[PDB]
């Protein structure tokens, strides 16, 4: 049950939403090798943001997964979501941040895993 | 001095915030054993999220505290945070989920704990 | 690569967001001991709060970084930005929180570090 909490500094409309959970849910059965029903994403959008000097379109992605990441998992989704953001967003590579997590419990449906 | 962060799809007005301000003191002190006024809470409504293939009612709720828990707290939080935002927001407990994490460090009144 | 969340349940407008990202670079640099360059923050203004049974104003901040703190490195960070969003936002540092965690990874330009 992964999660995947996705900030840009841009606005996202019903179309970026859609493409994006997409991306998601792919990278989720494919990579993260999860089903893809289970990633819980989250979208805030225009948020206010400063990086490397400027307030221009940037975003930082969050990655939640219980029990951590195969060893080649986390570059492969870096490279999936990066280019992702930039195709939907348009939002450069090199004002893009994916950052890794792994919670120590996970509640669904009222009962923990 | 645990944090809280209640993520939902839907409007929370005056009186579901309160409520649920009210279920977090009550699990801080019973189950977790800490003082009700020192865990701080926010609430993020209205948030886009993409959940088991749509944008239904759904929420995420995050839990931060310094030292981890005990055995059985993070099944009693769940159960109490999942039935709180059912009857609060009348979402349905397979779309709620509840991460736990614990932070390396935290301030607070500028000085560290 | 550290990542500066900033919670508050006040309004911040462009002079404070400016003032605050420049106490982050500042830190970032002087007390972290990274370019202030590659400090990514986002602001998250007139957050619906709880904490010590009030909604008044209030902030959390959150600091993430990959590889940990240094021995004095939080208590540095958290005195100067509590100072900072005292004088920035008026809230109270009794309403100050300062959480530190460290992802497992970290992607920047489609790569990880």
């Amino acid at each position: 049950m992964p999660v995947i909490q996705t900030f840009v500094s841009t606005p996202l409309d019903h179309h970026k939403r859609e493409n994006l959970a997409q991306v998601y849910r792919a990278v989720t059965r494919d990579v993260l090798g999860k089903p893809e029903d289970l990633v819980m994403m989250t979208f805030h959008d225009s948020t206010p943001m400063h990086f490397f000097g400027s307030t221009d379109p940037v975003a930082c992605v969050r990655v939640e997964a219980l029990g951590g990441y195969g060893p080649s998992e986390p570059e492969k989704v870096t490279s999936i979501v990066t280019a992702a953001i930039t195709k939907e967003c348009g939002i450069v590579a090199d004002r893009i941040f994916v950052l890794y997590f792994s919670p120590l419990h996970c509640g669904w449906n009222g009962t923990n895993f």
